[PDB]
């Protein structure tokens, strides 16, 4: 008889889950398993993202319970847990979604070895990406495209991605009864207090497949807005109603299927002939995700500078004071400090907001390595994706994919073209709420009488700017030009 395990790591969803569909096929018992390392924090991870993962697991639990099953959160390491439950549960098949991250290949290789010893068939379908990214590389001649222009030509030659997989049955083969490793007291979903965190999460985005599908429909309520979507023209200062979909955390954890997102975009596109095209279109945004996954999975040391064949070697400054001020949102520039405050409170900022603070830290003002900025994003972003965070940090630092280092965002002017009153600033930096809009982006320029009348004296309640942008930007551009000339 067939007893199987569906191992959740990413792909925290029931829709478009070919691994789950194969696990339930002709199965007498199915064990939905997520492996939680209980000492993960005691070894980096904000409570905002970890609680998002936990809320995503609670959503899977309810979905399984509605179908007569149960989600099993096993404590420990996969290499130590699976060899035990293979014998205990009489497992004949192990199914999980393919993952191309560096740690994933080392972990999946070991588990695959352990399954062959126990006589367990391993099925690893691809469903986290639009395509089999290794197939894209093989069709391009054995190397991934290095520009979006050529990558879009490749996917158009390959054709449409696979359709979303059908929904699982309304009743699933259940786990066996009175199995010791499946005891409810040892397999339940923990809370954020139970894992070790002490401060509560403050983000307004809730995890889970149910929330992902709800945000998908909300985005498609206006098909005209989807058809004409142009990413560079969206508003980074919009926070009450974000200017983009905010589907990144759900695609990162696999709460939302990328193939379902793509399939519903094409339905809209067939009825709107003048729809936007890549790379600015909403579909083009999924291709940015696919493109960075394709290059990252085939590039060694893609998440670093040294040993990275696609990354340019720039001698970034080792400046802990600039890094600390940027990380703690005390740069003296309200536009920059507000985005960093949204980072630690929400764990999500608009794409152009991430452009502003990443340029400021790297090639724009402070000249700190993009690796240090990536480590700060990795801690707080609820959508932190190994390949996307690294690639976009190399883009903004002009270390790869992007080379126009003369385009430098102003920490003053960039925000006031969208938000002259500075509602985004007043929201996340309440200390500046009573500051007149004439000085909200440059509060040091406000006369002392206005600073006192607003209850925000620069140097006492809000710090002075750490650098003069005109001086600092002119220095970074000169050093970037020297770094490029030396990298022939
Ligand atoms: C320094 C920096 C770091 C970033 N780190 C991350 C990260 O860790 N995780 C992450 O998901 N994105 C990251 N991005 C990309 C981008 O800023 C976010 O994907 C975007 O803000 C998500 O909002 P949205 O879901 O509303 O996007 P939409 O515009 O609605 O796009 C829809 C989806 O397309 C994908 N997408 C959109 N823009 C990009 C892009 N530039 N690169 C790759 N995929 C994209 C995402 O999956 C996103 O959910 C980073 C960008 C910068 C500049
Ligand atoms: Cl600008």
């Amino acid at each position: 008889v067939k007893n199987s395990i569906i191992w959740f790591r990413k792909g925290l969803r029931l829709h478009d889950n070919p691994a789950l569909l194969e696990a339930c096929k002709d199965a007498k018992h199915v064990y939905p398993v997520f492996v939680l390392d209980p000492h993960f924090l005691q070894q980096k991870v904000s409570v905002n993202r970890y609680n998002f993962l936990l809320e995503s697991l609670e959503d899977l639990q309810r979905s399984f319970q509605a179908r007569g099953s149960r989600l099993l959160v096993l404590r420990g390491k996969p290499e130590e847990v699976f060899p035990r439950v293979f014998r205990e549960w009489g497992v004949t098949q192990l199914c999980f979604e393919h993952d191309t991250e560096p740690y994933a290949k080392v972990r999946d290789a070991a588990v695959r070895r352990l399954a062959a010893e126990a006589g367990v068939e391993v099925v690893t379908p691809i469903s986290h990406t639009l395509y089999d990214t290794d197939m894209l590389v093989a069709r391009n001649g054995g190397a991934a495209p290095l520009t979006m222009q050529s990558f879009t030509k490749l996917v158009d030659r390959v054709g449409d991605p696979p359709a979303p997989a059908p929904d699982p049955p309304a009743a699933m083969p259940p786990p066996a009864e009175d199995m010791p490793s499946a005891a409810p007291a040892a397999t339940g979903v923990p809370t954020w207090q139970e894992v070790g965190f002490k401060e509560p999460p403050l983000t307004v985005f809730k995890g889970g497949e149910t929330e992902a599908l709800a945000r998908l429909e909300a985005a498609f309520q206006d098909p005209k807005w989807v058809a004409g979507f142009q990413k560079p023209d969206t508003d980074p200062s919009a926070w009450e109603k974000p200017a983009t979909t905010v589907l990144s955390p759900y695609l990162k954890f696999g709460c939302l299927s990328a193939r379902l997102f793509h399939a519903r975009l094409l339905e809209v596109y067939r009825r709107h002939p003048a729809h936007s095209q890549p790379p600015v279109s909403l579909r083009g945004q999924l291709l940015w995700r696919e493109f960075f996954y394709t290059v990252g999975s085939t590039t060694p040391n893609f998440h670093r500078m040294a040993g990275n064949p696609v990354c340019k070697q720039i001698d970034w400054d080792d400046n802990p004071e600039f890094l600390a001020a940027w990380r703690e949102a005390r740069t003296g520039f309200p536009w920059i400090d507000a985005i960093m405050t949204q980072l630690v409170t929400w764990g999500w900022m608009h794409h152009l907001a991430r452009h502003s603070v990443a340029c400021f830290l790297t090639r724009g003002d402070l000249y700190v390595s993009w690796e240090r900025g990536m480590e700060v994003f990795e801690e707080h972003l609820i959508d932190q994706d190994h390949y996307l965070n690294a690639a976009n940090w190399m883009w903004l630092s002009a270390s790869a994919f992007f080379s126009q280092y003369f385009r430098v965002y102003s920490p003053v002017v960039f925000g006031k073209k969208y938000d002259p009153e500075g509602r985004f600033i007043r929201k996340f930096l309440p200390v500046l709420k009573d500051m007149p809009a004439k000085y909200i982006y440059e509060p040091w320029t406000a006369p002392l009488e206005v600073q006192r009348k607003a209850g925000c004296v620069v140097g006492r309640d809000y710090p002075a700017p750490i650098v003069d942008h005109a001086v600092a930007s002119k220095a970074c551009i000169a050093r970037m030009a020297a770094a490029y000339r030396r990298s022939k």
